[PDB]
């Protein structure tokens, strides 16, 4: 008594398992044809294109951006693809308890030893805009309540604004600042800073009309500790030492941590400038961004204005934070014609709000025709899932890939070579994640509402940039009874 | 190449599957002996004890409380067990994007048609206390950052406080008020209110020294809408109608929604009272709580003072929000000797922060010796998981139970009777959830740190209140390579 969705996937798994790990062939969709056209054009311009791509340097930057972004992170930074570790969600949020955010952060900081973290917002952000001008949005409204907290906490700055556009601009800027605060306040960044690890967190925004990054501030190292205001030196370390009953002694009245003060300063510097006309900072991030812009304007004086015209995306791409190729690029589409979600190991966990919010927004509101789950050969997140690391956020998130391994030993057992075996796990993970998006209330509602929505599974190796078909599902009822 | 944990569970599954659905026998632990002693004493006092329990009325209250609570919700409300749908987490949080919270809320509101929602905090809350006086706590500090936002937003009220205790009292009260705000602001409560559904949200606190509920305010129906301040009537409904590009027009400068005003009023009423000495309201909740208290004092004048002395809990109990029996009761222990986490269908999702935060706090900080995952026969959450409902929060959360069904068809296929079939799924769900807690970085660290930690699986039918063994694991390495 399996549902049609269940049957469909058993069929897709057989189709996958009949091809060897890493050798799946491209499929039917025009995305494979477009991906091919791209590969050809790339090889034609530079025959070393993929060799260089497959052999780039580790990323030194973690970039937390928005899903509706018309410019790839590496591009804005004038850096090679893959040199920037990317996380994307609705309105570039850095919610305190969001594990999708926390796991990408911990992976970037502890696994990758990333040196700089950038939170980037963009003017005109559909997420920020929905928070102010739309209601009764369902699931995603719960995600957007965090942006509402930003408007709430900063009413003084917002009410000051002269018009709707100036107010949206300012909310977007304040949103970035608030997320920067959140990144610095995580246990991950606090621990790193306590251990003297070199790690900066900086905010940035830009308008697609010029692609110019404006500065929201950089924090180098600021303790967010306030226990010094409530615990006597003797009672200090109480809870960790098993004593949760040690008294709270008000050492000082209204103490604020170093982080609080740091943010107070950055806020002051943001607010004193005109909304939407912030200055660029002097850090290399801005100078590199500037060289990039000039280079673009050279080859095309309207480059950015066109970028600012691109039509609503018809595809949602869910990929891995490793990202050695921008989604729009791999399928030969203009920057901004694809809505993107990226996390560690391209997971589509059933109950993951970051994933569900992007899905709903794309499927229900933007009405995209396709949802593509894209994995990649040699994925470090997947490789990390098989290791022995005990990191509280990243390693509990990765336990989901372990379930995939465990439930697919029949096929995995046949492969003993480590490389191929990882690559097979990576393929089945894509298949399993596709199943999950197909099973969401979101896709099921769209389907039985008669909405055209294709869920495509894809995988590729950076050495060739060729997309390999993991399966496609046009419609499949998931009802059992 | 399975890990020891994996082998261990294959062994536990065989042991379970050899007993018919609903007939598993009690196990070895003293908890089964204690549960039995309890059943006997109950039957001896009233032979209709379980018959009444098994046939109680559906809950009209949703109660969101804290995991370190020394008093069962139904007790404080002077109501029969099961008459209150309970959710418990660290510091009774109602985080905007917390799916564990959102799925219990939606189930209570849409499935159960609950009429009143109560957010209850308690003085001396270890979660609130840790937020002020302890740092470098790891995973859980990310959960606790939300309480820090409460201190941040309410600095004016807090700095006013004369001492540490008064300041903790006031933070706890403000925390409850902030969570009430969050409950009202959810898409779930906003939708219900828009549909004219009768649904109140009220805040309450109490100190275990008297068990007296104090009022934090009740909100009956307040729109949290602000799109009216930014969207012209024509542009209204833009995003839902597929147009995310409709302009944002600042209709009015600093508009606040009905909810904002409502909360401003409640805050004013809380703040003007002495921290820790709030008044009780006049609603039946308070009058019933009062009758309950007097009844307790009658049979025991020190009832509450003793309650306030109970030692740190030695067990973490993870149960279902249905809860027809308090955890401490079922295993014959004093109110407050068991740390409790409750969600829909007693889920222990790998990446669930609400679950992970309670786990870490109990295992790492309180150092509990046992973690018990308790499921129950005829569980409505599990039954709901097999239905066709498309609710954005509750139904995506339940997809996890669907995975259990799908991966255990070998055993499930043998059963055709709906009742037994559900009951078997419920059993395997407990086993699968135990596996998940065993596989967390938290339990693995404790184990290879040589810390005594037993993970017990248990299930029962309310018709007899007898705990049935689903398995126990004392230690099992989960490393593959
Ligand atoms: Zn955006
Ligand atoms: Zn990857
Ligand atoms: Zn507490
Ligand atoms: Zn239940």
């Amino acid at each position: 008594v399996m549902s049609d969705l269940e049957k469909k996937f058993i069929e897709l798994e057989a189709k996958l398992v009949a091809q060897p790990a890493g050798q799946a062939m491209p499929g039917k969709s025009n995305i494979f044809a477009n991906n091919e056209a791209w590969r050809q054009e790339m090889l034609k311009q530079d025959p070393e294109f993929f060799n260089r791509l497959a052999n780039g340097q580790s990323p030194e930057y973690l970039w937390i951006g928005c899903a509706d972004s018309r410019v790839p992170a590496n591009q804005l930074l004038d850096l090679p693809a893959g040199e920037v570790f990317v996380h994307r969600n609705i309105a570039n949020q850095c919610i305190h308890s969001d594990i999708s955010f926390l796991s990408v952060l911990q992976y970037a900081v502890q696994y990758l030893k990333v040196k700089h973290i950038l939170v980037c917002g963009h003017y005109g952000c559909g997420g920020a805009k929905a928070a102010l001008g739309d209601s009764r949005l369902g699931l995603i409204d719960n995600w957007l309540r965090h942006i509402r907290d930003v408007r709430r906490m900063n009413a003084k700055y917002l009410d000051k604004c002269k018009d709707g556009d100036e107010e949206l601009n300012r909310l977007i800027e304040l949103n970035v600042l608030e997320q920067v605060h959140n990144v610095c306040a995580t246990s991950i960044v606090q621990d790193a800073w306590d251990a003297g690890q070199e790690l900066t967190v900086q905010g940035v925004v830009y308008g697609v009309g010029d692609g110019k990054l404006r500065d929201l501030g950089v924090v180098v190292n600021s303790s967010d500790d306030i226990s010094k205001f409530y615990r006597t030196k003797s009672d200090s370390g109480a809870l960790k030492a098993g004593n949760p009953n040690a008294p709270l002694v008000q050492v000082t009245k209204g103490g604020e941590s170093e982080l609080d003060s740091t943010m107070e300063k950055l806020t002051a510097e943001l607010v004193q400038q005109t909304p939407g006309k912030l200055k660029e900072g002097a850090n290399r991030v801005f100078v590199n961004n500037e060289n990039w812009r000039q280079k673009m304007l050279k080859q095309d004086p309207q480059f950015f204005s066109n970028l600012a015209h691109t039509q609503t995306p018809e595809i949602l791409w869910i990929g891995c934070a490793d990202s050695r190729v921008p989604a729009n690029q791999i399928i030969n589409l203009p920057a901004g014609e694809v809505f993107v979600h990226r996390n560690i190991a391209n997971q589509c966990i059933h109950s993951d709000m970051s994933f569900l919010s992007v899905l709903q927004y794309a499927v229900q509101y933007l009405k995209v025709k396709r949802v593509v789950v894209c994995g990649h050969y040699a994925c470090g997140g997947c490789a990390a899932a098989l290791g022995d690391s005990r990191l509280g956020l990243i390693d509990n998130w990765l336990r989901h890939i372990r379930d995939v391994r465990r439930h697919n030993q029949a096929e995995l057992s046949r492969i003993t070579d480590p490389k191929d075996s990882l690559n097979r796990l990576i393929e089945i993970n894509v298949l399993e994640q596709m199943h999950n998006v197909c099973a969401t209330s979101i896709v099921q509602d769209a389907w039985d509402a008669g909405q055209e929505l294709e869920v495509q599974g894809v995988v590729y190796g950076v050495g060739d940039g060729k997309l390999r078909d993991m399966g496609v599902v046009a419609k499949a009822n998931d009802d059992i009874g």
